[PDB]
């Protein structure tokens, strides 16, 4: 189909995605960058989705969190989504797709801008929220591994699933864990979709990179990284820890999993059958720069081994001494 700014695609439905493609592209992510705002975009994502329990209620990826922000900006678990929230209503007041909609595309393009990425399915047609997500649906990083894997598997993902789509973690930082140092990435490539999230958390930990004692924080084993305590503990479990262990240095996997469980997140609330499958709009994402590895300085020593049935694997590490993680600028 030929759409009305002249491009192609398969479903001619879908052709209300170009333009917005371009807008979100130049005024939210900065030129089509890997960056905060497509880090924020991507955490909405799951905070708008994982509003659904076939128990508690919730219209799942439904735009809630934007409609009814009044609501949702006053849960614990949405500290520091208000900017992203903020910057992206203009683009659903002003273009003509659902906010549950905007959210999720939004969160598809900007994975597609960092290099490894990849492309997520995305499908056009939510409805409008209805009603407010119930409160206390989003995982907090103090949460057990237990309590995390409950509410995932009470949406609907399994414990591998939880760590595939934890790969959003590799383009991640946190401004609230620790507030005396925003933009802390988790990994030590928050502009590269890859496995050091999975390799860096696996490390002991030597550091706290601010300030001690906060909530849902552990040490860090690197100057500039901040490491949570459900990551932590998630990749030492034994629910999780061989799952996690099996992502390093297994690019290919990181990619094609995350994909299909970033689809599945995307859909909760929703039925694929009454949507549009408008996919072919993501862009093609730059190939992945650099290989997996141990930080400057490390060895096997470092790395917490906790695969009972499967060894970690022997990676090289970064030459020279160690070195310090910049912040995400913005
Ligand atoms: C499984 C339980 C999870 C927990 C406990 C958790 C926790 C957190 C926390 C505490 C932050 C830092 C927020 C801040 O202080 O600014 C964060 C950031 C982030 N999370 Fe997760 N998360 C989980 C799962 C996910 C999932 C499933 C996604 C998928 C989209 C995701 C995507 C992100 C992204 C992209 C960021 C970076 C945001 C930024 O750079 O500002 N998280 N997460
Ligand atoms: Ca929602
Ligand atoms: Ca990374």
């Amino acid at each position: 189909a030929t759409c009305a700014d002249g491009r192609t695609t398969a479903n001619a439905a879908c052709c209300v995605l170009f333009p917005i493609l371009d807008d979100i592209q130049e005024n939210l992510f900065d030129g089509a960058q890997c960056g905060e705002e497509v880090h924020e975009s991507l955490r909405l994502t799951f905070h708008d989705a994982i509003g659904f329990s076939p128990t508690l209620g919730g219209g799942g990826a439904d735009g809630s969190i934007i409609t009814f922000d009044t609501i949702e900006t006053n849960f614990p678990a949405n500290a520091g989504i208000d900017e992203i929230v903020s910057a992206q209503k203009p683009f659903v007041a002003k273009h003509n797709i659902s906010a549950g909609d905007f959210i999720q595309f939004a969160g598809a393009v900007g994975v597609s801008n960092c290099p490894g990425g990849v492309r997520i399915p995305f499908f056009l047609g939510r409805p409008d929220a209805v009603a407010a997500s119930p409160d206390h649906l989003v995982p907090e990083p103090f949460d057990s591994v237990d309590t995390i894997l409950a509410r995932m598997g009470d949406a609907g993902f399994s414990a591998v699933e939880v760590v595939w789509l934890l790969a959003s973690h590799s383009i991640a930082a946190a401004d609230k864990v620790d507030p005396s140092i925003p933009g802390t990435p988790f990994d030590s490539t928050p502009g590269v979709f890859d496995s050091q999230f999975f390799i860096e958390t696996q490390l002991k930990g030597r550091l706290f990179p601010g300030t001690p004692d906060n909530k849902g924080e552990v040490q860090s084993p690197l100057q500039g990284e901040i490491r949570l305590q459900s990551d932590h503990l998630l990749a030492r479990d034994p629910q999780t820890a061989c799952e996690w262990q099996s992502m390093v240095n297994n690019q290919p996997k990181i990619q094609n999993r995350f994909a299909g469980t970033m689809s599945k997140m995307a859909l909760l609330g929703q039925d694929k059958s009454k949507l549009i499958d408008c996919s072919d709009i993501i862009p093609t994402p730059p190939a992945l720069v650099g290989a997996a590895h141990l930080p400057a300085g490390f060895s096997l020593s470092d790395v917490e081994q906790a695969c009972a049935e499967t060894p970690f694997p022997a990676l090289t590490a970064d030459p020279g001494p160690v070195t310090s993680v910049p912040p995400v600028p913005g």
